[PDB]
């Protein structure tokens, strides 16, 4: 018999850590009712991964069975892939940062609207158990001053982008919790000899709260997050982690599916886009302050 599936055909682009996780999740029962994994695109000659076939980029853009593209490649290639798939009429889910350029991001949102497609930038950091804790903590409190520092191993800027972009998840935490921020200063310390880098950013909330955001990367440095928020009524210097954020990417996919089903209000869609663009704008400005 001839039956037209009501499910959205998905192609995963880039099979690194994120891509592998997306492929795994697309096989989960939580993905069964609305999504159909068609294949994956890779710059390497894999041919297939288990029962999932590799499809050339050219064929993926042409295929009428593909309705959605998950862009999981390195940051520097996101812009190009997003543009090609939107132009081809496919909905797009892309891992943050969607681009390494504010202007480029503006262009892509406009293109998505033009083609009537959903463009979704994944931000699992807002779905973390640790963030739920912070959301409850800041509720009804006035931020006087605070600091958020994240340390980790070296990361190739050429592939993942400038630190403000590669670590935009930390900035997203701050903007989500305290609203739009104004940039006061930004400094970048680079010791390529020791594969070391430290970016220090000073931001200000609309309530005069002063925030310090530091991103540090160096050999041997363990992945650590330091939080210190001082409020007018109470303080916070530690965020517990008792879970492992299981199925966090499926939670993000669930949001994307709600958009595909057109079950997200215009207001919610607008608020999210405004936040995304504000963060990308700040990252872009921070880069200029550090490089110029
Ligand atoms: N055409 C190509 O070269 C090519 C290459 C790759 C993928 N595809 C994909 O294949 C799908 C369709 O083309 P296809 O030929 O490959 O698939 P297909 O025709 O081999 O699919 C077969 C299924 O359709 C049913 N069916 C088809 N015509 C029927 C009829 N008249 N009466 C009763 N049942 C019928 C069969 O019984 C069977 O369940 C699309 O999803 C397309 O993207 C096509
Ligand atoms: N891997 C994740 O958990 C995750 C979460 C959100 C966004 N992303 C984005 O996915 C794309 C590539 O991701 P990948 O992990 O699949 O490729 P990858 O497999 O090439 O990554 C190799 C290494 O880089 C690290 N890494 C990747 N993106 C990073 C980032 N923004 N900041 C700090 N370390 C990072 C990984 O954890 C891993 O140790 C990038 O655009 C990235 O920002 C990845």
């Amino acid at each position: 018999m001839i039956t037209n599936s009501g499910k959205f055909g998905v192609v995963v682009v880039g099979v690194g850590r994120a891509g592998s996780v997306r492929l795994r999740d697309l096989k989960d029962p939580r993905s069964a009712a609305f999504l159909n994994l068609i294949g994956f695109v890779s710059r390497r000659e894999l041919g297939s991964l288990d029962e999932v076939r590799q499809i050339s980029l050219e064929d993926a853009l042409r295929s009428q069975e593909i309705d959605v593209a998950y862009i999981c490649s390195e940051s520097s290639s996101h812009e190009d892939y997003i543009r090609q798939f939107l132009q081809a009429g496919k909905h797009v889910l892309v891992e943050y940062p969607m681009t390494l350029s504010f202007a480029a991001a503006q262009e892509l949102w406009e293109l998505a609207a033009q083609k009537g497609r959903v463009l979704h930038e994944e931000h699992v950091e807002l779905l973390m158990e640790e963030f739920e804790f912070l959301r409850r903590e800041v509720l009804g409190k006035e931020l006087l001053k605070g600091s958020l520092r994240f340390t980790a191993s070296p990361l190739e800027e050429e592939r993942f982008g400038f630190p403000a972009f590669s670590g935009i998840s930390r900035l997203t935490w701050l903007v989500s919790l305290f609203g739009e921020l104004s940039l006061i200063s930004a400094t970048l310390e680079e010791r390529k000899e020791d594969q070391y880098m430290k970016m220090t950013v000073q931001l200000e909330t609309q309530n005069k709260g002063l925030l310090s955001w530091i991103e540090e990367k160096g050999p041997g440095l363990k992945r650590n997050r330091y939080v210190n928020f001082q409020f007018t009524s109470g303080s916070l210097e530690e965020v517990p982690s008792v879970g492992v954020n299981k199925n966090i990417f499926l939670k993000d996919q669930d949001i994307f599916v709600q958009k595909l089903l057109d079950q997200v209000s215009a207001e919610d869609l607008a608020a999210e886009k405004k936040r995304i663009m504000h963060c990308l704008g700040l990252a872009s400005d921070i880069q200029k302050l550090c490089h110029q």
